[PDB]
């Protein structure tokens, strides 16, 4: 009951990849409206799981800080080949905040840009949490901007639920640098699970990434980072130039033990997030920066 | 064919069509302009600054010759994009058109291969690994997906430059942890393994997980979230086949590859003398059955 995308959506060009498959800029054939399309090989036995995932993705993406999910499709392939799942969502033209910080001189964003982006993240997270959804994959590549300097979350955890063989697309662990300590199983933490507060740790790491251009432990092998995170104290900003408010917000996101980590609503009331005077001009500064870099 | 340089591929190799998706960039069918020889090309975006790193890694490349069980690695190229724009790294490798062992087992009834097929494929894997190992090179990614077939039923290891592991380090891929299922305990850092060592015997563990994958169509723990499996691999005892139909030789072989402590794991040569691998009476028939199966599949 998932259809071929032919005549409905079509691929335009790659915008990025990693993990598994790639993401294209895509187009709704009949209106010319853009979309992002995630394309990845799947077996036909995955189909039942996909319909559950897409259903969840659509239901929870109707908030201004989440990229809205449009639909999923399966482009059947000739005998022998695997069919391609196409996952179709809102196109975010300005790209990821990881890209942003990369294309910015100094690999560092102004403090008030960081406060604005982090609030937008928290609001998106707030929406998901109240609906009992853990994002579980927060990081710079999963935070996107529109042409109009709007901020949107993408790729919140759906699945795995189904007591099935996990499909290839879900068998890859991914970059670990944004993962909370409690999420990484060890002797004392054998069943290590997500908690909504797991996303808040990730938002703190994303904030450091905006400040320094890379997450903590970036000079280490990913596997070794996996080992260190549950053992290390909370990461810290390296420069002292930042405001007392910024330091305190980082401290809040990065509370080692998640039991005393603040909730999403609490961080939204944190002075660094809550009190933002130059908002309007931030937007404009962001808007203008985006244009400069496209060109 | 040059394995120490890094030229633009213009007028040398050209892309003709996307053939599939490897780890993690796209794999094209390509041909060498001047000979018309087919090749698989793995393509990856890289930043200007990554290109100095790439140079260092090419210097670290170890040299080894062709071998009938290794898809030949032809070398690397950087295709330049206009300034500002990210370039592409091209990794060129011998083309094999008959799919992977994973394709092979997934396209059977019951997702399972005959024991004499597994013995045959496993030996070919081990032979390729011996050649690598004797030249001081670790493959690092032994698994069904990375074991390919030709139209002639030749078994060959994927080699997009295993000495340098470029297809796993460039364009941020170095930040990824991939799939854990075929990993040896020693590559997984855990409370008892602060620094995850890769050893040549790591491949032998993975060859053992691959024989299980041939026998059951999937690696152990395939039902777990990869994070949960990552934790379990260093802690569980050696995995084993589910069914009991299998011969004692086959059970013994799996046991031989899957020693938890790599220091106590056999070497490639030792494992090539395992009776499961060493004694293959129906060898020629097997290769026939294989050649045939391949053909009917193209049809
Ligand atoms: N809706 C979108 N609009 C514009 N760009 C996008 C969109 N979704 C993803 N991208 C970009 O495409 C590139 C590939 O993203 P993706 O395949 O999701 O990998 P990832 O985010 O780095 N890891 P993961 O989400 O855990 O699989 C990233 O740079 C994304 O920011
Ligand atoms: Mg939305
Ligand atoms: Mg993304
Ligand atoms: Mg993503």
């Amino acid at each position: 009951s998932l259809r071929d995308p032919a005549g409905i959506f079509e691929l335009v060009e790659v915008v990025g990849n990693g993990t598994y498959g790639q993401v294209y800029k895509g187009r709704h054939v009949k209106t010319g409206q853009l979309a992002a399309i995630k394309v990845m090989d799947v077996t036909e036995d995955e189909e039942e799981e996909i319909k559950l995932e897409i259903n969840m993705l659509k239901k929870y993406s109707h908030h201004r800080n989440i990229a809205t999910y449009y639909g999923a499709f399966i482009k059947k392939s000739p005998p022998g080949h695997d069919d391609q799942l196409w996952l179709v969502m809102e196109f975010c033209g300005a790209g990821s905040i990881t890209d942003l910080v990369k294309n910015t001189k100094g690999n560092t964003l102004k403090e008030d840009w960081i406060a604005y982006i982090s609030r937008e993240i928290l609001r998106g997270l707030a929406h998901l949490h109240i609906h009992h959804v853990i994002h579980r994959d927060i990081k710079g590549q999963n935070v996107l901007l529109t042409e109009n300097a709007e901020v949107k979350l993408v790729d919140f955890g759906v699945s795995a639920q189904l007591d099935r063989t996990v499909g290839r697309r879900n068998t890859f662990i991914g970059t670990p640098y944004w993962m909370a300590p409690e999420v990484i199983a060890c002797d004392e933490n054998p069943d290590a699970t997500y908690d909504y507060r797991s996303d808040l740790w990730s938002c703190g790491i994303t904030a450091i990434e905006m400040a320094e251009g890379a997450p903590p432990l970036c000079d280490m092998h990913p596997m070794r980072a996996l080992f260190l995170i549950p053992r290390n104290p909370p990461p810290r900003l390296k420069s002292k130039k930042w405001s007392k408010k910024f330091f305190s917000f980082i401290e809040g996101c990065l509370v080692k033990n998640y039991m005393q980590r603040p909730s999403t609503e609490q961080l939204l009331k944190h002075p660094f997030i809550r009190d933002q005077p130059n908002e309007r001009q931030v937007r404009i500064q962001l808007k203008d920066h985006i244009d400069r870099t496209r060109k």
